[PDB]
């Protein structure tokens, strides 16, 4: 499922993440944007052989388990398929463990090139808060 932009940081801010460790909650919508252009389906393959997974594209080599990134760790201690379901709440679950351990969302490679130090606040103006 696709979301809106607004329907999205709704459902952000209800899974507590407006300014967790931080981090405004147009953040985590930018992020969403750029890594998955709010598509839980989406999935991306790595070079190492890992593959990025759902909403807010995360990475098989740490933080899940898809049984086919070879000596890979499972940080999350989550099936990377639960990351692709149409319920955000393993990927936001998932997102606040690697933020809190951590690298804040520095980990985002499309979060850093378009959203850190810009206007992330217009990712939620105009939406019902
Ligand atoms: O997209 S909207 O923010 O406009 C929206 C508002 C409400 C909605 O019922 C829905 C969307 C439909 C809907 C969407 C989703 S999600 O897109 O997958 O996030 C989830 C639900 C839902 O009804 C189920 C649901 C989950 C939660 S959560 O455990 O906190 O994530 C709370 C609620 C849910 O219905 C209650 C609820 C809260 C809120 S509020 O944003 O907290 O005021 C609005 C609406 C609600 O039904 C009223
Ligand atoms: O990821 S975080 O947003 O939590 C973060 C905040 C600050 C940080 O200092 C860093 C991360 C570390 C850091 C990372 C990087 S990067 O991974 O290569 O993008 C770069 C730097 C850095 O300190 C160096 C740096 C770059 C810039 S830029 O011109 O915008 O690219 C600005 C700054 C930097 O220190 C100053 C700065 C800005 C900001 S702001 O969020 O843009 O206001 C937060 C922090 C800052 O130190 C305070």
């Amino acid at each position: 499922k696709v979301f809106g932009r607004c329907e999205l940081a709704a459902a952000m801010k209800r899974h507590g993440l407006d300014n967790y460790r931080g981090y405004s909650l147009g953040n985590w919508v930018c992020a969403a944007k750029f890594e998955s252009n709010f598509n839980t389906q989406a999935t991306n393959r790595n070079t190492d052989g890992s593959t990025d997974y759902g909403i807010l594209q995360i990475n098989s080599r740490w933080w899940c388990n898809d049984g086919r990134t070879p000596g890979s760790r499972n940080l999350c201690n989550i099936p990377c398929s639960a990351l692709l379901s149409s319920d955000i709440t393993a990927s936001v679950n998932c997102a606040k463990k690697i933020v809190s351990d951590g690298n804040g969302m520095n980990a985002w490679v499309a979060w850093r090139n378009r959203c850190k130090g810009t206007d992330v606040q217009a990712w939620i103006r105009g939406c019902r808060l």
